C-alpha cells in the first residue's frame, strides 16, 4: 500500500526537478528508471559535457573576458599557507583541514595561492591586477545537506586602482545575472555575503585588511570565493548538493545507480 | 668574468627555448628580466588563458566531438579502490601514493573511477560506451626533471564494439596530430607506450585483462592515460617539466620570480 521511507528515498534518488500515487513501488521505479536512463541518453548523444566542467568553461570565459588572468596553482599545499592566513586552533576551520604528509595539506580555500601570485604579478603587470582561479578545494565538514568535503571554488580578485565596493557588487551582479542565478548581497575589512535565500553563494571582501601585510600586499583589493557546486544546486534545482558534486553516484544530477 | 654555476642557474630560470658572452650577470640578467615582464604583458594584454586550462579545454573539446562522455570524478578516493586496482606493497606505485585519514588517498591514477563508470553506464547507454576525464592526480616521486608529484592526467577510454588495437592507434594518432606532437608508438592485456624521444607521452592498453573482473566489467576495451604537463613539455620545449606545472613559479612557463 502506502510506500515505505526507504522506497520514497530510492524514488527521489530517481526523481529529478522537472518529473511531475495509485501504482506500486516497483511501477514508479520503473518509470522513473527508464526515464533517468532517456536522460542519460540524450545526453551521450548531444552535448556529452559535464555540468561542473561546463560551468567552470563558462566561468573562466567570463573572467577571461573581463580582463582577468586565469590561474592554475597548486592543490596541495604547504601546511605554513594554513597558519600564514590566520587559521589558528581558534578558529573552525583549524579543524576541517585535510593534512597530508607532515608539511603538506588540501588547500581549504583559493587565498593563500592568490596572494601569492597577486605579489609577484605586481612587479611585471600594469595596475590593476586581475586574476581569477576556479579548482578543487577540501574541508571536513559536518553538513551533507549544503556542504561537500571536495567541493570546487572560484575566487576572483582586483588589486591596485578601481577596488571599491561599488566595482566588487558590479562584478558580481554581472556575473551572477549572466549565470542566470537569483542573489542577495547582505552587508552593512569590509565584508559581504551574496546569498540566494538561505544559501551563501559567496563571500567577498574590500581590503585592505591586516592580513595583507604578511602576504606582502600592501594595495587595496576586493574578491571573493564562490562555490560552483553551490551555484549548480540552484541553477538546477538539486534538492541535495550531492547531485552538483565530482562522484561516481550523479552524472549532471541524474542517478548512476540504475 | 666567467658566470658562477648559481649566475647560470638563475639565468636558466629566466631564459625561454625562445630566446637566442661579453657582457656582466646584472646586464643578461636585466635583459632577461625585461624579456620576461614583456612576455606576461602581452599575456595579460591578450589571451589571459593558462596553459594547462587552456590545453584541458583543448583536449576536452577533441574528445567530446569524438563521441566520449566528459566525466569529473572524484579527486580524493578511498583507500580501497588502490588494492582493489592490484596495487600491493609488491608494486611500485604502493609506496608512492599520498594517504589521507586512515581511509582515503589522493588518486594516483583516473582507472577506477572509470571502471566504476563504465560498468554504471552500461547500464544506460548504447554499446560502444565511450568515456574520459581529464583532471588531478598525485604520485611520491624521486624525479623532478620528468615527474611532478601533483600532475594532471587525461584517461580515455572505449568498451564494447570497436575495441581494438587498430582503433586504439588511430585514436592516439588523430589527437597527437591535433596537438602537433611528435611521437612514436611501441609495444609488440596488450600495452603500448606513446614515446617522444625517450620520454613516455602514455601508456595505452587494450583489454580485456585481468584485472576488469574485480571492478564489474567483462567486455573488451581500449584506453590511455596521457599526462598534460608531458604533453606542454614538449609542445613549448620546456626543459625542465616544473614550466608546464599548476605553481606559484612559472606562469605558462614564464618565471614569476622577477
Ligand atoms: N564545504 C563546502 N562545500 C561546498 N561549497 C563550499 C564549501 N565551503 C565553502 N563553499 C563555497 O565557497 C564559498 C567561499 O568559502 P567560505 O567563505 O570560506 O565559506 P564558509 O564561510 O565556509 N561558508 P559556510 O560553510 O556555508 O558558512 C562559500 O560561500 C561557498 O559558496
Ligand atoms: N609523476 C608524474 N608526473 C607527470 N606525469 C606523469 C607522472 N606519472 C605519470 N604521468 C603521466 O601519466 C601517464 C600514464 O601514467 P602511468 O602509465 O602510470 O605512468 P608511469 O608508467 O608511472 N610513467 P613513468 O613514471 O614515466 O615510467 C604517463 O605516461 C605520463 O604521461
Ligand atoms: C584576495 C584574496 C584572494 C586573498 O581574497 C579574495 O580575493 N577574496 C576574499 C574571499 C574569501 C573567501 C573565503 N572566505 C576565504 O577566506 O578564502
Ligand atoms: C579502462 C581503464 C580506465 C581502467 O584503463 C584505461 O582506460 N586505460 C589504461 C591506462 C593505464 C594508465 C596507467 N598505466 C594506469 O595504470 O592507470
Ligand atoms: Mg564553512
Ligand atoms: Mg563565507
Ligand atoms: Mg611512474
Ligand atoms: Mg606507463
Amino acid at each position: 500500500p502506502a510506500l515505505t521511507k526507504s522506497q520514497t528515498d530510492r524514488l527521489e534518488v530517481l526523481l529529478n526537478p522537472k518529473d511531475e500515487s495509485g501504482k506500486p513501488f516497483r511501477e514508479l521505479e520503473s518509470e522513473l528508471l527508464s526515464r533517468r536512463k532517456k536522460d542519460l541518453q540524450q545526453i551521450y548523444a548531444e552535448e556529452r559535457e559535464n555540468y561542473l566542467g561546463k560551468l567552470e568553461r563558462e566561468i573562466t570565459r567570463f573572467f577571461v573576458d573581463r580582463g582577468f588572468l586565469e590561474i592554475k596553482s597548486p592543490i596541495l599545499i604547504p601546511l605554513e599557507y594554513i597558519e600564514r592566513m590566520g587559521i589558528d586552533n581558534d578558529t573552525e576551520l583549524s579543524k576541517q583541514i585535510f593534512r597530508v604528509d607532515k608539511n603538506f595539506c588540501l588547500r581549504p580555500m583559493l587565498a593563500p595561492n592568490l596572494y601569492n601570485y597577486l605579489r609577484k604579478l605586481d612587479r611585471a603587470l600594469p595596475d590593476p591586477i586581475k586574476i581569477f582561479e576556479i579548482g578543487p578545494c577540501y574541508r571536513k565538514e559536518s553538513d551533507g545537506k549544503e556542504h561537500l568535503e571536495e567541493f570546487t571554488m572560484l575566487n576572483f580578485c582586483q588589486m591596485g586602482s578601481g577596488c571599491t565596493r561599488e566595482n566588487l557588487e558590479s562584478i558580481i551582479t554581472d556575473f551572477l545575472n549572466h549565470l542566470g542565478i537569483d542573489f542577495k548581497i547582505v552587508g552593512d575589512g569590509d565584508t559581504l555575503d551574496v546569498m540566494h535565500g538561505d544559501l551563501e553563494l559567496s563571500s567577498a571582501v574590500v581590503g585592505p585588511i591586516p592580513l595583507d601585510r604578511e602576504w606582502g600586499i600592501d594595495k587595496p583589493w576586493i574578491g571573493a570565493g564562490f562555490g560552483l557546486e553551490r551555484l549548480l544546486k540552484v541553477k538546477h534545482d538539486f534538492k541535495n548538493i550531492k547531485r552538483a558534486a565530482r562522484s561516481g553516484s550523479y552524472y549532471n544530477g541524474i542517478s548512476t545507480n540504475l
